[PDB]
């Protein structure tokens, strides 16, 4: 039902989580306990940023999709029904750029914090959440 649905974006997710998390540990084994536990909090930041970008792809994209749907049925329905769903489109976008605003929001800190750490668990959580969107669609 839509139940497998959610079940296969939990476990990419999952992967997504999982791949951030090993290139954590791989990066945490040069450090100190005490620098591994601060790179830890960069790599969950870090999943929290991949899930953001992903979650907001996929808005873009769906949004995108309806309003070109919209732009076929032309005149198979009327300028007021146009308007109502070209607008809950357009704000279905406007939500999906408000968790990149956010994903960039924590990505600033998160070089405010470490840059190059933040750096290699960013783009490890970033192409986790292209492999998941492109495997989804």
């Amino acid at each position: 039902i839509s139940s497998a649905l959610q079940n296969l974006w939990t476990a990419a997710q999952a992967a997504m989580a999982a791949a951030v998390k090993a290139k954590a540990a791989e990066i945490a084994a040069t450090k100190t306990p005490e620098e591994a536990k601060k790179v830890a909090e960069i790599a969950e930041k870090a999943i929290e940023i991949g899930k953001l970008a992903a979650d907001a792809a996929l808005g873009i994209a769906a949004a995108a999709g309806g309003k070109a749907v919209i732009a076929k049925m032309a005149d198979g329905i009327s300028p007021e029904k146009q308007a109502k769903y070209l607008a809950k489109f357009d704000a279905e976008a406007a939500a999906a750029k408000e968790g990149l605003a956010e994903a960039e929001k924590i990505l600033k800190e998160l070089l405010k914090e470490d840059p190059e750490a933040a750096k290699a668990l960013t783009a490890t959580a970033l192409a986790a959440a292209a492999a998941a969107i492109a495997a989804l669609l």
